[PDB]
């Protein structure tokens, strides 16, 4: 009994259905593969790549507790290394869990149909979903349009696989000659070296590993899923989950999250306190907003296959540099606009409503490539999925900022966080402050040139 | 298509694998049945009746949030009844749990049997055990009889069940006619008028329903989980789990209690507290007592002589009724039972400490007989299991030795018994031999505001 | 220039204008005198004792962070043990406070008039009451009559003493070897040997000590006072301040508290939270009986001329010593009766509601001769003051079926202190005897087995 | 039997002997008068300005539970409206506090020589201070020179006077001429009015609050002083320098409830705590010196300034000065300070020091030209402390910072633009080599203004 269990994106030793699997059969040793000779364009992110350098040396502790080893690889010719290890170990079965970016079903597919030369099979697994991709059907067996009649689907089906136990132990085993071409994480390119504590402050407002996303979760549902309601549209302050670093790389079972968060959602509804339930409605309907990414990008292809999806490709965005250049310095001139863009850098993440703020405004009022603007987007957020993203980026193609401002921001509290110049202007008219009279700015201490950005342009010819 | 579940000792949802199981071939009905006379001698106690009239009441609140109604039968024919609303939906499936009572097993093997002969089928499943007692072998086909070596093999074999979810949308089918007698819980015969005051002066310090078990478990495994290895020998006040009654009528599910009181294991193992890291094996193992009960209930034969299987059957030594009318009313004059019997009249639960100490002394010095010791735990315990009771008189078959290790500060006698409020822990555990001056400065005359020892320990 | 401060009932240092008087001429060392020869009948019981035992320890610590030593002196006759000091010391001054018991004031006259043959200044200074007892009249000039006549023209006084603070560095003096006939506790004894250890559990309860009073005041103001209208009147748990002993022996300044309520009063004076303010103002004129108390001993004839009014001896007594000490061991039946004496006698306090009914029950519906109703109050309450106690059993010279809701209504009072009443029913808990049998025997209660029957029919 | 109190800078009820002194007698009537003409250059700022806005306002509504009433009088002369009042009510006393300025300091003189005319007598208490500054004279009369020669003599010394109890009745008793309303006593412009909205963030006036920061300051924090004072991160310090400074919490008592918990810490042996103690005691010590040179001479022993700073030339110019309440003097140590003191009011000490010494040792202003707008914008404005400091100057921006910013996390609160970089350099970006640049997310000139100055 020896078996492979080849590790992606489940860096998690709880309700792993892959995993879970090898500790049956027998002993198991893991691997995680790096070939950056593969990916084209679709190299990982610049933090992204940090968030990996981080978990792992997490994880891999991990199974110094279990009795094993996580025993990183890296190279260009996966299936070799596959082909290396099966001899020198004599394991017949490489478990693992799917992926669906369409990066990665061409090089499952063509490894294991690949692997069966030597008699070599494989049982590939679900262990990041609800429900299959291959399962939600119509009538007559084609893809949904509309996501609200989607969830309504998948909101009345209420067939899961398991939510299996974590192992006992493991059966490790012994070891390998060093033929496999690397060992320890340093050697792997994740992080390079000239920037290697200036990307490391972000270790403030954030803290990956397994571990953490239990203390996270659990702590987040006793205390504030009641106000997630009433929270969803405040921009200010940790007002909603901040689960999403953790989902992208498989760090908390999201088919944990939907229990635990379901078994709240059944007690506020026995005691009829309706404004309790009426906040769980939103969160669960947030998840599924997610399978609605990877559904359609399976069902259908993603974006068409091709750089985009049908229309917009070839839009004659200004082939300006400094524009694009000030979009993400923080001196476009606007207090929204600006205000994330000191933040996202500061700690990489944005609220969920202020990202379709600040999407909209360059496509649509700078016309500058969204190319441009996405790839820098990939390059700087740390979960930055590569299915929904481009879900993101579709939702936005197809806005006075005085009146969206108020309602999201009713007391201008965010802004004099995120913007200290401007703390001395009224609640008023804060948002929006080259529409105001010119003397009661004096009244304040802005004043546009050297000591607070112009704006870059306005909406009169916007 | 159309299934009838049947609860028995399993009043809770989450995680109820013969209850999901029914959830996906269509639809459900639930169903209560109350066993009246079936039960001989084994009808349940005074106080533990009293728990179920709370704990269904509660439940039948929750099944309605999902949309079905639990109906309630009281009859001493259960295969007749369950015969006769079989015909109001025509289901092929009737689903339960395993359970391992000597009066159940027998109701088991029969009521399947006039279904399968009769031809409607039916599944079983396993909802309250980690390993079922049929799995464990020895070398081919033997059982083990120490405990350490039973619980050195659970830890090796993690093969077992996978916890399911709770379901969504739950659909009853018609509930047509109620010729099956659908009789209410206040119809149902659960407890008497005249005694019915006195007994619901317990939820001073209980709270039934298995919807506030979750409300204790996150309540508990995030507080004091990490020093369960220094407080269960302390006797005083709340410092052990309080989980007993709900794991015995499934308020919560079993194994559940094994994945979130693992993971708050490993967890410790990885940062090196080893403090921590002995408390988790300190509870784990506790749980591990539970399934060795029902390991040797089935699995070993059971009471091949009376109820008390091959110690006790020819010495009781004593019919007396003084004596025993003197060991429940906490005058004994022992300071240390006395404040136990005080506390199982005032809440109907004691610790485990305390539940071998007035048992030690109900028979090696009070020379009652065991019959009428373990029915008076059986008429009043909350949590009164048999199989967690038998294991609790053949583990027995001076206090201030004893008095030590399990309360040292004598905060506990002074709690119960107010008469010493002014004694010291020299002379707080055995008042009958202490300095006749010191009794006099202190408020305790003997036999006057206090009853001498009733048996002289130094002899008898 | 050199002086000798005397402290009789005012251990603290905040707020001792005695003291700080003296922290402007020069060179000051304190001194407790204590002399068993004075007081005879009024020797200070036996848990009134141990508080100065242990608030004296406190309060010496205290004054040696600031560089002195309060030295301790027995005698015979104070007179002569005062003038020893002198024999060493030489100072010039004597300061002291005022009291007003009937002792104090023919030794002190005595003190005044026979020190000045010795050409020695002497001054007092009034720093344990709000004011004074004589200045107060009607307004023909004689005294008033009754409290509530008083109360109110009690709340526009002009003429208010003083706050003071505390100095920062004593200049002692050292005279010589420490004195005659005695040491520093071990001859004056304030506790027997054998009595000692049992005293100690009071500690549990209680922590003497000026340094715990101030924890405890602003502990209690900014945290309780807001509800002390709604909680004056229930028994159970700490609902009042639970002030008395400190402020009986001085261990707060008194018109420091006034101070910080008044202060208090007016913020919810502002924003109209009567209800806040309205419970503010019982506290208040909980001080104003108490300074009642000291009024008419002063102005009024001493004692009544007699612990009975005047004579009060020849009204039926018929002294049978039988229920005395059957009484006091808490066995009387009336089930809040003995709920007192077993708080009474486990940590020296009661709730003023509760010593208004047993005081009431000792006489009328006992019949016994009040003075053995002062000998146990004065022996084991922590505040057994002369003043406002000789008020106690004058305020009185009713049916417990009815306030048993009037001051407790769950019945919680009586299950924590009397444990076997626990089953039964809340509103038979107050009166057992009348109850019926099928409920009586239904529950745990056997009136005439455990718990002790009526001592005597309610109608006698 | 009536005397008219006279609220000058203590607007408090409590322990005021101004006020009680009037109890034992009976019947009072309180007044409050102000000239906007009358003071000179000393008019006070726009910060406090607005501060004695909310004040009144609350005062106001403070004694009204006592069964009494204070008018709003405004004058054009102050000495005239008090005998106005005086016809009206016809008292025969005016009790008033002291205060220790001598822009003020004459104008209570006057009308002590005026007083005596009607035949009305008059008697001023110590409402600020544990030593008005009469009593403290040693060696038969020659002040001290430092500060701890003169902390020490009071403490071997420490004679007090008494904590006096609090009011009961205040039984009071036309147009006080000209009788104005609290609008028209303008604290405020009208452009002014919305932006001080937002200060309301930062404190919350009134005296019934004082007593809040006291005692919670007292019983939770005392014992992080020792260790919290030299740290310009979060809230380390008491924040009691604007509640103190306008009478609104009596300054004794402050030092009564202090010294009680220090001699508690001695009976415990908790040595930290100690040392905890009398540091504090020393923050309010060193502010009783400040009056006490104020009044043995004259602030400056004439004027405004010593004899020196007329010579000695200035940088005479103002777009140097334009950008220092712009915030874009490259350092951003001190770029840190004018975007906190322009939105809050209020600096931290050991940054004040780094900000007050920058003008004068490297813009190199006018520094009288910089210490007029500290008058306009710190809730703090007091001649009697801010001449203090500025005599207290007359280093190195990493030497320096390290000590009070060992991670930089403040400069990254308050300056949102360089959040990614490490602690070793955020205090001096010129000298990160290129590498470490255009990594992190700035790039001076334009992402972050260069810095105006030549470092050495
Ligand atoms: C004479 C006698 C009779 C008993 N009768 C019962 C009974 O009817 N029902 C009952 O549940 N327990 C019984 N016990 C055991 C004991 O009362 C309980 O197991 C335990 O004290 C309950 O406290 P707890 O829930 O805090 O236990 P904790 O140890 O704090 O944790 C709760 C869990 O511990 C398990 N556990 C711990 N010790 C034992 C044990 N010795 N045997 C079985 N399970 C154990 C329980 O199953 C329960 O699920 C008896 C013991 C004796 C000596
Ligand atoms: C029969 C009888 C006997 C008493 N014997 C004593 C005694 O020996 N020693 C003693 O100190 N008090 C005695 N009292 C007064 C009162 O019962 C106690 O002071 C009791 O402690 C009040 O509760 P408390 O002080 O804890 O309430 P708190 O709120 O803690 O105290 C209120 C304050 O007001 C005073 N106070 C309140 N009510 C009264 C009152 N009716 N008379 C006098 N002062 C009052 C208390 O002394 C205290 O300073 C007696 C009262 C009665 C009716
Ligand atoms: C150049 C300079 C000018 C200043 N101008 C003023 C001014 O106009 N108004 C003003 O109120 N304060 C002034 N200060 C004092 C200093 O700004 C205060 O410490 C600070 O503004 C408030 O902090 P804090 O009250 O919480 O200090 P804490 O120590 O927490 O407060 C204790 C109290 O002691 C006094 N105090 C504290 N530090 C000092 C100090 N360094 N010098 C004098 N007294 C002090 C204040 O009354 C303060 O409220 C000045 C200091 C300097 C160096």
């Amino acid at each position: 009994k020896k078996t492979i269990v080849w590790f992606r994106r489940d860096l998690r030793i709880e309700d792993n259905p892959a995993l879970a699997a090898a500790a049956h059969e027998g002993s198991v040793f893991p691997v995680f593969i790096w070939c950056p000779e593969e990916e084209g364009q679709f190299y990982p992110g610049r933090a992204s790549r940090w968030w990996m350098k981080q978990s792992l040396a997490h994880l891999s502790q991990s199974l110094k507790a279990l009795g094993s080893d996580l025993t990183l690889i890296k190279t260009h010719n996966t299936i070799s290394a596959i082909l290396d290890c099966i001899r020198v170990t004599g394991a017949t079965k490489v478990v693992f869990n799917h992926l669906y970016d369409p990066v990665s079903l061409v090089r499952d597919h063509t490894v294991k149909e690949k692997l069966v030369e030597r008699g070599i099979s494989v049982q590939s697994y679900n262990g990041d979903l609800l429900y299959e991709p291959w399962e939600i059907y119509c009538e007559k067996g084609k893809p949904f349009t509309s996501f609200n009649s989607y969830w309504k689907k998948c909101l009345d089906m209420s067939i899961e696989s398991v939510m299996l136990p974590p192992p006992w132990r493991l059966m490790p085993i012994t070891a390998a000659a060093e033929a496999i071409w690397a060992c320890s994480i340093e050697e792997l390119g994740l992080e390079n070296e000239a920037e290697k504590p200036s990307n490391a402050l972000l270790t403030r407002a954030w803290s990956p590993g397994w571990s953490n996303a239990d203390k996270l979760l659990n702590e987040f549902i006793e205390k504030q899923l009641i106000d997630y309601a009433k929270n969803s549209k405040k921009v200010v302050g940790n007002s909603t989950s901040l689960l999403s670093p953790y989902l992208h790389f498989g760090e908390i079972s999201v088919r944990h999250v939907f229990q635990c968060a379901r078994m709240k959602q059944i007690i506020w509804a026995r005691d009829k306190n309706s404004e309790g339930e009426e906040s769980a409605d939103l969160f669960l309907r947030g998840i599924g907003l997610r399978e609605y990414s990877r559904y359609i990008c399976f069902n259908f292809p993603f974006t068409h296959e091709q750089s985009l999806l049908s229309h917009l490709r070839f839009f004659p965005w200004d082939a300006d540099v400094d524009k694009f250049k000030a979009w993400r310095q923080g001196r476009t001139g606007y207090p929204l606009v600006d205000a994330g863009m000191r933040e996202l850098w500061a700690t990489g993440w944005m609220h969920n409503r202020i990202r379709v703020i600040v999407s909209s405004f360059a496509v649509k009022f700078l016309l500058l490539p969204a190319k441009w603007g996405m790839k820098y987007f990939w390059d700087t957020l740390l979960d930055a999925d590569l299915e929904c993203d481009i879900l993101g980026w579709q939702y936005i193609s197809g806005d006075n900022p005085a009146l969206q401002g108020a309602k999201y921001d009713p007391e201008g509290e965010y802004i004099r966080q995120w913007l200290p110049e401007l703390a001395r202007l009224p609640t008023e008219w804060i948002h929006h402050p080259w529409d105001a009279p010119l003397t009661v700015l004096k009244a304040s201490g802005v004043e546009l040139g050297t000591n607070y950005a112009k704006p870059i342009v306005d909406i009169d010819t916007a």
